[PDB]
């Protein structure tokens, strides 16, 4: 018998993250949020870099992954150096791609099986944007 039971829900999939946005099954997020194959932290107060900080991913550093796919939506922006300094300690593998590429690597390391950390931060959170 399969050994991966007791309340393990549905699988969550990512269908199509385009940079602002992001649709997780049906789920439309505009925000940060980390998905990992254990569940899904919608809770992440980053919006932007700008404040990242070890501090904040502090959270992500508790689940203890081995590699972390951090998804800059469209803008592609390196993380603080300080940042990687904690990473490359543990020897955490911190990668710095866009909403798209992270989508395909997440997807290699997911058959892996091997604990990955999908941060997604979409740069979407504007509306209508001037044009009426």
């Amino acid at each position: 018998m399969p050994l991966n039971q007791e309340h393990p829900d549905y699988t969550y999939a990512l269908r199509a993250a385009d940079g602002r946005h992001a649709k997780v099954n049906e789920q439309i997020l505009q925000q940060s949020f980390i998905l990992m194959p254990d569940e899904l932290v919608e809770h992440w107060p980053v919006p932007s870099l700008g404040q990242l900080q070890p501090a904040h991913m502090d959270a992500v550093l508790a689940l203890n992954p081995a590699v972390i796919l951090l998804g800059t939506g469209e803008r592609q922006q390196f993380p603080s150096t300080d940042v990687l300094a904690a990473c490359l300690t543990r020897g955490i593998g911190l990668e710095a791609m866009t909403n798209a590429a992270a989508a395909r690597t997440y997807n290699v390391l997911a058959s892996e099986g091997r604990r990955v950390a999908l941060a997604m931060i979409v740069g979407g959170l504007e509306h209508h944007h001037h044009h009426h």
